């Protein structure tokens, strides 16, 4: 299955937020109905935050993940979990290598704001 | 019920994130087997981080998240996630008024970390 | 917080499961739009399904349950998950006692059908 | 990444729970521990439950679930929720076409019982 996709209501104000566990530099593109919108580079193994934004989904609501080292696409996980039918979060883990424990970019959004 | 404590894999790294989102300062207090070993005070309404830390869930593997705002405790909502069979996620929200949103503090909370 | 309410797409099908795992007899109901259109009754401590029916959200989209065990209203936890940004279930677990193991009937909610 | 494999506590009981949404006869193989002890086979297009059974996890805890239809293997899409940190849920969503939908066949594991 495709993952990594979200659909948020639309013209919503989002978080998103990178941790890096690997020894490989991690790339985090946050696609809004098909344009970049941010993009995050870093490297840990110690759960660094490599970026946090505060985005907005737009008329489509469509947000998109991608994750790459080195220009290589990472294998993706993906879940929507929703608390207390209001509290929104929309999870990433990746898989850069061969130990599966998807956790080498991990990605938190999480909506709504204020 | 109960929220906001969780059973972990025990002598395990795990990082907890919290994000605000409300007019009243937050206290984040994160307890690690009944041992307060982090606490996090900030004000936000933009989900500004105002903690991010690298904790060890210890010999009991339990934590467990409590949220206030002026002394009074806030009321928690909270879930595990486990994607991939392996990668966890630990998720707080917390409501310190009327309104419902359950995002006046955010906690994340994700292992395995490396 | 209040648990055991989902917000559906308006005007469609889903199905609703409970199954029992408790000495008392469970009571589930269901309510549309603040409208009771079922209710499943039934004693097991192996999980049987108690009910299992198709439903429409209506306009609103308003998924209310409600647990009791003769007459007394059980402890409520809830989410809800969604799989491939498409595949939706909510979950309640009902606690009608002072173990806390939250399974004394378990509610499955699940769209879309067909 | 690998889709249907959950880690559940060892010697305890669970339920498996299927439900069809789709043309196709759908035959959903349940293992325990790498061995299959159970096979749901059934049809419908309006969520009927084709199977539902309590087995006992074993000393290795590993439930795996494969699901084809006609003797191609459906794209599987999972996840594991738990509740008042005791009520789990393994979920598992199956697409055996072109639409997407992922509810062509659709399990639900839970425990405990009792
Ligand atoms: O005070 C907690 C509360 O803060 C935010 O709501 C604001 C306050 O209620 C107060 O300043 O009134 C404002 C409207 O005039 C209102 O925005 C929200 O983040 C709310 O969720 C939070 O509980
Ligand atoms: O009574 C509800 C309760 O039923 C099941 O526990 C049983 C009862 O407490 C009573 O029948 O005593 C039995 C032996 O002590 C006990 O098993 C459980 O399903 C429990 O979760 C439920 O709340
Ligand atoms: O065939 C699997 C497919 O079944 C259901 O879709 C139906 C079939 O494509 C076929 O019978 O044509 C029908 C009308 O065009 C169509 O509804 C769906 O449940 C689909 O999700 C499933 O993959
Ligand atoms: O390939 C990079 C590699 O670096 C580390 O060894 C670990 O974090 C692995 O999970 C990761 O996949
Ligand atoms: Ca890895
Ligand atoms: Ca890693
Ligand atoms: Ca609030
Ligand atoms: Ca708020
Ligand atoms: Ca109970
Ligand atoms: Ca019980
Ligand atoms: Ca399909
Ligand atoms: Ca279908």
């Amino acid at each position: 299955a495709t993952q990594g996709v979200f659909t948020l209501p639309a013209n919503t104000q989002f978080g998103v937020t990178a941790f890096a566990n690997s020894a490989g530099t991690q790339t985090v593109n946050v696609q809004v109905n098909n344009e970049t919108v941010a993009t995050f580079t870093g490297q840990s193994t110690n759960n660094a935050i490599i970026g946090s934004k505060v985005l907005n989904s737009g008329g489509g609501g469509k947000v998109q993940i991608l994750v790459s080292v080195n220009g290589r696409s990472s294998d993706l996980v993906s879940a929507q979990v929703i608390l207390a039918n209001e509290l929104n979060f929309a999870l990433v883990g990746s898989e850069d290598s061969t130990d599966n424990d998807y956790n080498d970019a991990v990605v938190v959004i999480n909506w709504p704001l204020g």
